[PDB]
């Protein structure tokens, strides 16, 4: 709260690319993983 001032470089727009692993697997997942790949991503949601 109540910062001071700060402006380090930045990159412009970052180009797309594909999701990391976890996500791509809703089944042999862990449940913790699954969860955030259902919160996060919203898939492995209803298995």
């Amino acid at each position: 709260h109540s910062s001071g001032y700060t402006r380090p470089l930045r990159k412009p727009s970052r180009p797309i690319f594909i999701r990391p692993i976890g996500c791509d697997v809703c089944y042999g997942i862990p449940s913790s993983t699954a969860r955030l790949c259902c919160f996060r991503y919203g898939d492995c949601c209803h298995l």
